[PDB]
């Protein structure tokens, strides 16, 4: 293990620099026995994930906030935690020096990083890309004989998918959102601004848009990759939104229901990848739950559709009990899954190196889903540079890894420690269980179980107050603690 | 009456272009014979507020959309329509040529323009401003011996407001409210970032700050300016946002009310002002309905709250307006500020007017009784603003042209303010069938009616409007339209 190198950049935290020779990181993880927990500790102050141990006792000192375990309050089982393989995230890993290139990989993939088991995969070319190009740009190519795959995929991501899935002892799981077709199946014959698929569903446009992902999910095996889940398209709405600036796809909920029902579920089914799961939506969480009733209200739509997933930056606008409770109520057997999280305030710059308030937006965010049956992350780009690029629209916005190739180095910022919080310690498989407040209270707190049935306890504190805190487990005792201002936490524990 | 001379600047509609000797008007107002009714369309294709009339129909038959009125489902009665009058908004109008200004401020107030009766008044400086002063700027002045108004209030502002109440027949009503406080009431010594009241409720700096308001009141009073409502601050939740880049104050709801009930109520209360009313909030429809919810059940605030102010964001309303109506159904609800990758003026943007009239049918949906512009003139930059904060406006002014541009805005706001006056009433519309049109019934105090309908979509949509007193109104809603129906029922 290798503590964290800080350095400042003026902002209200330290990130931590890597370099080609030296990275922060973890030794194998090691669990105590019953009677003790382990604590990783972030603080604004500096510390990050900082272990300690110390007693889970019978007798309880603290006269404050009481955290209970409810080990028999179940609800949902976690998929896992992962970031966005787009062309900027590839292109500036790429730029780094091979040994460079490895910390960074080990840092998110690895057992002594943060654990990631998810990747999202942009089916072609989105913002975070340096040109406009899909994988059948040759017009009237209904058959797709012409589909193929860029050095954006072939010479970038691809590669470093592969070395991520080396790195990583758990299972990785590849999410696929195309942004948008080729313009020749489009109404505006453009990449971006307001446009749909030409035509209806079940048209020779809306088959070939369907062939268009068995296309993709072909090329990808070719390269021995395989897909957990693929989209329906990333943000639907965006193309239905006259000057949209970047690519996109517009589907109402009823066409995205109809394309569904009558294309690219039926294709899926008939195709080698008929095991690769369909999430809905994939946008603001602000159309649900009406989005949600028009597809899965209809069972020839319904019978192809897994989840339904969600982006969070317009989740001010909506609050996650409308959204994601109501959904849930309504389609309790169709999991709900963060695909995009995004941080970057009109009058800040894109990249703030060493923004706590950030990295507390990041874990309030996981808190906040996790409460609403929420069962998996994918952050946006993996890594960016100082500017928040490369991106052709200018589109600048922050990645929890700041890559300055300009010095073979990369920065960890504070996004980063926060995912961790949860990446690190909730393999796929733990369950949340309930955790009952004592009395009213500013911390963000979540509990779960992993798969063995040992305890792991996130407790954010977004105030400047340092809180006394005891968490009881029935089963062990009383762990007696404090929650300092402008920290996080992360408990774990032996429950036998 | 003048038509539109119109002028394309590339975008999907035309402006109307105004100057020193002409701009588009309208006759004085007429009511339509009974058995008939009027019509007034907007279109993207170039139509502004063109009038028809057609029949009232005995008979209907067919399968296409009806709306029908629900003459004795009421709801809310109507306050008003209107704008601000910022630092921004005044220097551009007085930089037009004498008959050019008059025109523009017909345009807004006149009869023969589209009668607005609401102007909200910023309190000292704004984002919308070219420097950031308030009334005390001399430092812990607590006494506010050195209180003065400036020449934005007493040049620009003050002037056009009389000129504009001049030109109104309908009662105008002003609104006032202030985005900061003099930098040494606040925390941070700022008068922008984060930062709230020094102290606690109840003290020194809450009592200034409250008396602040009374000397502004008694300022305008010298002017012979009275006020209808003053907010309790203009987005307190901006002032609790580090690096908030303009004019702020923060307050917490639990603050608001404990500043309303310690202070600024009692304040007014025993001033010679007390007839002004005060509105809450005064901020985004999301922050609802938990910071009425605070503020109100405290009883010690809530006898001194009029009203609920609400931002709109154009660019939920049950979950926010309408539980807000539920809970607290004696406190009016009142859009107080509404604006809109692209570029800040979009001259001739029937998108962006489209934006204005959806918002105003949603609001009138949930119970606002009134709805407030933000700046009524701004350049081609859309400003000037003190911190490049450029928004659109409905009146461009070019000064070098010495012209104005009516941008599709204006009459989007037009179909609404021209032929809803004060005390409005909303009544009940159901359609026989779903639809893509946005429309909204109202009944005049003298009992008639006015439906106005929006079609956001590329689609003409066959309709027809039943009132039982009078029979069918057989009409078109064309793609891109805004009509205003009018018409006598009995
Ligand atoms: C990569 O970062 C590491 C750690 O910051 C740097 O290693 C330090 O190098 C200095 C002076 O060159 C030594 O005296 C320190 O003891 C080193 N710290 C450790 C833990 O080794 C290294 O210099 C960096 N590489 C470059 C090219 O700057
Ligand atoms: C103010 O605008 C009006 C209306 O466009 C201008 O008056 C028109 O001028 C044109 C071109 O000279 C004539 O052909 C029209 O017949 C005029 N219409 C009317 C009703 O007069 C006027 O010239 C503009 N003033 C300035 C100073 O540009
Ligand atoms: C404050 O008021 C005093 C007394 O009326 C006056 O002499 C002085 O000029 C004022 N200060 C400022 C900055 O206007």
């Amino acid at each position: 293990a290798r503590p964290c190198i800080p350095k400042s950049f003026g902002y209200s935290s330290v990130v931590c620099v890597c370099n080609a020779t030296y990275c922060d990181s973890f030794d194998p993880p090691t669990f105590p026995a019953l009677g003790t927990f382990s604590r990783y500790e972030s603080t604004r102050s500096g510390r990050r994930m900082e272990l300690s141990m110390g007693p889970i006792q019978a007798n309880h000192t603290g006269t404050g906030l009481l955290l209970t375990l409810q080990p028999e309050q179940k609800f949902q089982k976690v998929k896992g935690f992962g970031g966005a393989m787009t062309d900027a995230a590839a292109l500036n890993i790429l730029a780094l020096s091979p040994p460079a290139q490895n910390l960074l990989l080990k840092s998110y993939f690895s057992e002594e990083g943060i654990g990631y088991n998810i990747i999202r995969v942009p089916m072609a070319s989105c913002d975070f890309s340096i040109r406009t190009y899909t994988y059948a740009d040759t017009p009237d190519d209904f058959q797709l004989h012409n589909f193929s795959l860029p050095e954006e995929d072939t010479k970038l991501k691809i590669p470093l998918i592969h070395r991520a899935l080396q790195l990583a002892q758990r299972p990785v799981s590849l999410l696929a959102s195309p942004w948008t077709s080729p313009t020749w199946l489009k109404t505006n014959g453009a990449v971006n601004g307001k446009g749909s698929l030409k035509g209806q569903p079940g048209d020779i446009y809306h088959q070939t848009w369907a062939r268009y992902f068995v296309k993709f999910l072909d090329a990808y095996a070719e390269h021995k990759l395989q897909f957990w889940a693929v989209t329906a398209e990333n943000e639907p709405s965006a193309g239905l939104l006259s000057g949209y600036p970047f690519q996109c796809l517009g589907f109402t909920p009823e066409h995205q229901r109809d394309f569904i029902a009558r294309d690219l579920g039926p294709t899926l089914a008939n195709s080698t990848h008929h095991n690769v799961r369909l999430l809905m939506l994939d946008d603001q969480r602000l159309l649900l739950p009406h989005w949600a009733k028009v597809v899965l209200t209809d069972p020839e739509a319904a019978k192809y559709v897994h989840g339904i997933a969600v982006h969070w930056y317009l989740d001010f606008l909506a609050p996650a009990k409308a959204t994601l409770g109501e959904t849930h109520r309504l389609f309790p057997n169709t999991m709900l899954f963060a695909s995009e999280a995004c941080v970057g305030k009109f009058w800040e710059q894109s990249v703030r190196l060493g923004s706590w308030d950030r990295g507390m937006q990041y874990s309030h965010s996981i808190i906040t889903n996790l409460l609403y049956h929420v069962v998996g992350w994918t952050d946006w780009n993996l890594a960016l540079n100082p500017e928040g690029g490369p991106n052709w629209v200018r589109n600048f916005v922050d990645s929890p890894i700041i890559v300055d190739i300009t010095k073979d180095t990369f920065y960890k910022q504070p996004m980063f420690y926060h995912l961790g919080h949860f990446s690190k310690f909730i393999p796929e498989g733990s369950q949340r269980v309930g955790l009952v407040a004592s009395q009213k209270n500013d911390l963000d707190a979540v509990a779960l179980m992993h798969p063995d049935g040992s305890a792991v306890v996130v407790v954010l504190n977004r105030s400047s107050k340092d809180v006394p805190l005891t968490i009881k487990d029935p089963a062990v005792g009383f762990l007696e603690t404090i929650s300092p201002g402008y920290s996080i936490h992360t408990y774990l524990w032996h429950r036998q």
